[PDB]
């Protein structure tokens, strides 16, 4: 095979080839083993699990910015409305195993060529899919890094204490047809996408609550209360009140999301504690994070600044981190401000309702609600696609299933992309010289290595807007930094790490709404 | 593949083909980084740069002597008046990579088989193009030497005290479609000159102040004063003074640049300071070294043994070296007298201009010109090509430009030769048995090594001159050395070294002007 | 004809259509005149000119953004790297002439059926041509405003004092073939451009000075001095100093423009006068500015805020104004700061040659030029076109011109669009009812009105760059302002006039020199 990395920008089309060099360990000393965790201790019974770990290990592109660069990506978000993919390309390619020694003096490697390993692609969806969970092991972002493949495993039904159950399956992964790769040998496979709807790649540039000739006033007749005898009283909506107009559609819906400042120290109570304030959705006896929830605006236009939502936003790592509590200068929180005319700020608690029964002796009352849900006539927006954040979803296999579009973000597929799976062939040691009926426990240590090749297909939108005015575009604002310390923002640091400098996302072009 | 170095003579056409061995070290350990220099230390702020290193590395054959011998090239300079480049072919081949290992007691190199090496050429010249700048790196003159090849890297624009700002560009170069080589595998890539001027390779027998016939006086009738009482006195131009007749054309265009002499000591000042007594010219704040400069005659005909013109020459190497400051033995300072004829000498001003407007009171006062710049009605020559010289450089993408021939010298190609790129795959150690989501820093040393073979295409005009005395031409004066200690000039020394004795050039026949 | 307003974008190509409604006085009460200015009184002696006025009046398209909108502007300055014209259409219709009638109580206008206009596009260049003198009188650049021809006339060779002379010519301009128009005639015109080269729509990334590999050193050995005793001294550049480097090219040329400071006011020297310190060039006994002259950095990266050249630039008004001294506030000042690369700033005297000749007892001495005009091996770059720019302007006929790029900006043309030019028809009052031999200078008082619609033809380049990190582009960066006194920027005020907010430029792309 040879290296191929290139962008291809045709009319509505274009071609991302990315390829990277990754190596894979032996997991597991060969064997599968259960794993759980009960309630007794640390975070609680609602973190208790059951399930396998597999010595084989797997593949994850699911990220966009595996298949972008910030120019390409920026080429794509200034000019173009939407995207959606349309079909893939996988090759893996320059296999090599090594074995190594060591004397405790020192490590040998050595190159073994007869050497194998075994690859699948899961066809059928026979395993339990883990790739849209947005965990880690995706390919870098940067080409020239490598990167290792992680190991696979799942999570079954549970009874109490994070136990087995009946309902609880074992996959043996051996007992599916695979590919052996010695040297000179590669693994290829197609995929084609199904029909998807684009994404919004535009803001929006009006609003639900006016979408009228604000000269003008209405044909229909309000209710403006009643008089001091009880008598109804009646009013025409016109351009002195605009929020008394009749309308005919509605904005989202929502549950109310806690808001918190990340720009502002005083704008927040001190002591918080993230767990306890957090919205939850329980299931099965425990109660999981609802996180990120269903999409509300992070901040309108007069606004405070940096006003967000408590695990209502997505976050990223500026460079890939181990550190399980970064500093807030290591992170890229993003922003969705660009759904504000169709979508409430969440923990604003606007909508009002009647409460009671009027009556001569009742006046009437109204309350505010923390809770509104879906009704017709209905009009929202789905969350925002970054360059750091993931592509796709796998929709659970359901009998009934609303709006499924992914709540972190990307394209709900019913048939994704495949998952991948290798491992390591196993070269057990010498045996001994009389016959054992038991398994043999003892091989020789090895590691393999290789290059994967991916090849997207997109299909973008184009679009011809009869604004007057220019547009906010995505530029690069930095004044200088230090090639002492800090290279170019999205390039090289001093130390050789690439960094993400801030997040970007696909909304820069504004339509009416 | 198989070792081709031959030269093969056709009529109008020569043929040069010449193979070498190369090594190509791991840079940066894999790593890119940024550089930079800031004005605070040193040499001072006009040394500034800021940029970045690359794991990549790279060929160099742009001087002449990769591609000729000494009896090649005198071959060519004696017989022919000009010289042109048509097509070149590359071939890398017989690529092997070893793998290093040290117990501390010894160093271990083996052979690995699988290994690969990366390789592509730059053919829309994508990345910035470093080979136009006269650098180190190129192939060796002697094709038995084994030679190393340079690192690539870049400078972008800076700011103040060497920073970067928002136009500077950083560029992956794992981004580009690339071809690997193991071994039983070669490279191969064609090209073709675009169409260009021959060079001249004629020295010039007349000059423009004397084009005339000797014996005539003009029709033309010049000034010659103002009578005692004002009026207009007449004369015509005659044998007795030649350089009183009018003339079609002028000399050529000059920026003053100061004398030295390298030969005779009594002639030059004491103590001058080379960087302050240089031409400059700024750009951006800062200013850098004209030089050599538009080419001015080093020294004209009667003149005194030893005139040059301070950074007004080109100066060489007789054998690669590391010096930095090379002793006056062991340099080859080249003498351009052969433009004489178009070319007034540097560091003499001798054009003269009317400073002031005449009338009864005021006498005529003129003056004489330190930077006398291009005007209708002039002729020049271009800097001579040298054995040890640049064949190429690359004319800058920019929207003007006036007459594009390379001051230093050579061709100057809006298409120059594309620059070809190389590096070792990275091979990982050994992963730890857990997953890291972290980049994996740890790599197994090696480095590479091979052939390859350049064969040039040239075109050459031969000439029917009708003078009746011969020629000088170039032939070779010495008397004996010593193979004891010197070996044959222009061959290898004692100490296997190989030296080139003496600067050549492409001018040793007269032809009118 | 019908109202043809639109653009339209295909791949290499996009159209520009605008229509736009005039309307046409009487000029001169149907009389051709003299016109003069001699030297006696306000400016001086170096404002005096002669020439005719004209009854006829003309069309003036020849700004950009006449023929594009900001947001198609910005689609194409974030997008392309060029941009050159191909042809253009032009009609003019919906002609109707009205005659007016005074009772010194109230004005009547009526409307004439019968009368006409005549139109005639000068083909042949037989008119001395006026359009490339970036004057008023071009269309607005909002489409729904109405404007007015203005009047035509000319300057012809002058003698002392505004004179005549022989040479001075007196053009009749009914000898011309016309067209006659009534209501439901219209008038055509096709054009197609001479073959004219891309504009450089790129800001460049790299340095002159830089252009090379700062790992390597030369293999050129320099001149570093000389010794105590007069011993040349040799030094090979290095890393360290990479000023010190040959080089094969050079900077623009440069004449010295003094610099201003637009926004720190204690940068500048009090109560310049401008007349005296900008450049001159002089012709014919007199002199005019040279302005902008041949574009040079206004400023460089470091630098301080708000420089720029005296009359260096270009400077627009935000909305089309009278005023003759505009407010600071009231003017677009253009920066030109991309071409820092090959373009030195003005007023920096930088370049620095030699002005004397070294001996024995006299040391070497320098000195710094003002004025370093074009020699062999320079590279430079055209100033930038601008969105309120001229798009060209016409080449002198001439024996000789060089680089012929017009100074303000844009193409230069050899047969540039011609200039249509349109009066009314006199319609004479009623005469006497016995003969007279003279003249009738009694007319009915009218004036025309009309659409005209102007359709233009442009090749844009589209480019792939291959640098990682992203580039600066054309944003709305306006935080609020307030629509009860000034609009959206780039749009209408609370007054009705239609504002430009700031200048701007095609080159916001880098690529590397």
């Amino acid at each position: 095979g040879d290296w191929h990395c290139d962008t291809k920008w045709m009319g509505d089309h274009v071609i991302t080839k990315s390829t990277r060099t990754w190596v894979l360990p032996t997991y597991g000393n060969h064997l599968y083993g259960p794993i759980n965790f009960d309630g007794t201790t640390g975070s609680g019974a609602n973190a208790a699990y059951a399930g396998y770990k597999t010595p084989w290990g797997y593949f994850d592109f699911n990220r966009f910015h595996c298949h972008f660069s910030p120019r390409d990506w920026q080429r794509l978000i200034n000019n173009h409305t939407g995207i959606r993919p349309k079909g893939l390309k996988i090759k893996v390619f320059n296999v090599q195993v090594k074995e190594v020694t060591t004397q405790d003096s020192t490590k040998t490697i050595a190159n073994n060529l007869t050497s194998t390993v075994q690859i699948f692609a899961d066809e059928n969806y026979d395993l339990p899919y883990v790739l849209g969970s947005a965990t880690q092991g995706t390919f870098p972002p940067f080409p020239n890094d490598v990167f290792m493949l992680p190991q696979y495993a799942y999570c079954t039904l549970q009874g109490n204490s994070g136990k087995f159950v009946d309902r609880s399956a074992f996959y043996c992964l051996e007992y599916f047809p695979s590919q052996m790769l010695r040297t000179g040998n590669n693994f290829e496979f197609q995929f084609k996408f199904e029909e998807v709807p684009f994404h919004s790649g535009w803001a929006q540039s009006q609003s639900l609550d006016r979408l009228m000739n604000p000269l003008l006033d209405q044909y229909l007749i309000g209710d403006y209360g009643t008089d001091a005898s009880g008598n109804l009283i009646y009013h025409r909506a016109g351009p002195n009140d605009l929020n008394e107009f009749y309308k005919n559609w509605a904005p989202a819906p929502y549950e109310c999301i806690q808001n918190i400042n990340s720009s502002d120290n005083t704008k927040n109570a001190n002591s918080i504690n993230g767990s306890n304030s957090t919205n939850k959705w329980g299931l099965q006896g425990r109660q999981a994070w609802d996180a990120p929830g269903f999409v509300q605006a992070s901040t309108y236009e007069g606004a405070a600044a940096g006003q967000s939502l408590l695990n209502g936003v997505l976050t990223f790592d500026k460079s890939s981190a181990t550190t399980s509590s970064p500093a807030a200068t290591a992170v890229n929180r993003t922003i969705e401000d660009e759904i504000q005319g169709t979508n409430n700020f969440g923990n604003a608690r606007n909508n009002i309702v009647a409460i009671n029964q009027q009556t001569k002796g009742t006046n009437p009352t109204t309350g505010s609600t923390s809770q509104f849900e879906t009704m017709p006539g209905m009009v929202w927006s789905n969350r925002d696609i970054y360059l750091q954040g993931p592509i796709w979803a796998k929709i659970p296999n359901t009998d009934g299933h609303f709006h499924p579009s992914p709540r972190m973000g990307g394209f709900g597929l019913k048939h994704p992309p495949p998952m991948i799976l290798i491992k390591n062939t196993p070269v057990p040691a010498d045996p001994p010289t009389t016959f054992n009926p038991m398994p043999q426990t003892s091989f020789i240590t090895e590691y393999s290595t290789g290059q994967v090749t991916v090849e997207m297909l997109w299909e973008v939108q184009k679009e011809s807007s009869k604004r007057w005015n220019p547009e906010v575009q995505f530029t690069s604002n930095f004044g200088t930094s230090d090639p002492a310390v800090d290279g170019i923002p999205f390039g090289i640091n001093n130390l050789g790490t690439y960094v993400e400098s801030r997040p970007i996302g696909t909304r820069y072009i504004s339509k009416h709404l």
